[PDB]
């Protein structure tokens, strides 16, 4: 009747190259200012679309029906820089590397933006250590 | 020394959020207005950034270095709306399903943007029945 198709492998290769356009400031649309204690700000740019896509809280936060027009600020406190860089980078390559101090903070980010994936990984992680 | 994840799954989750997003003309920023000889016009909208992930054509065309601010359209003539909606579908789900007939004129439009992966898929099945 008909012919179909489907590469096995296409999710992978462009979340690659959206990841290399995050990296190189192409075609992003927020701006996340993180900023927590002391620490000074920082500032990451991403895609609102690929944050929507792993996180219900950014989803929520940015399919709310208000139209872009520009470059959209977030103002992110209560959560390290290095946190919220480690998340990012899952949302947009689906890994995740961490130290054991710092592995405590990433579930409090993980749970705060409902990346659930993350938290699970986390909580087999602290439960393989006691 | 660190502890790591990766979650297998990831990328194939999210293009089905981000396929649910365009449905919904969420986010999105960019719409494809094809006009194709007498068949009136279609609009698509979709997410610039998904567009440029899966086809270098609309990588190039939107990394220029200008700035969305709004929706941006894109007039696209020389081919028919049925071939564009349904390679729109492969950016954003990795399948493509097609009848014997229109997959001449899939392997044309993706000879256009590039999209290799469907040439080579359709260029098979041109063989395979001949």
């Amino acid at each position: 009747r008909t012919f179909s198709y489907t590469l096995e492998d296409h999710t992978k290769q462009a979340f690659g190259v959206m990841n290399e356009l995050r990296l190189s400031q192409q075609l992003c649309d927020v701006t996340l200012q993180v900023k927590y204690e002391d620490i000074p700000a920082a500032q990451f740019m991403a895609h609102k679309v690929v944050l929507a896509s792993s996180s219900p809280v950014f989803k929520a936060m940015f399919t709310n029906g208000l139209r872009e027009q520009g470059m959209e600020v977030v103002s992110i406190e209560g959560i390290h820089p290095k946190v919220m860089e480690r998340l990012i980078e899952f949302a947009y390559t689906a890994s995740i590397s961490v130290g054991e101090k710092c592995v405590l903070h990433v579930m409090n980010g993980a749970v705060m933006y409902q990346i659930d994936s993350v938290v699970r990984a986390c909580a087999d992680f602290l439960v393989q250590q006691l």
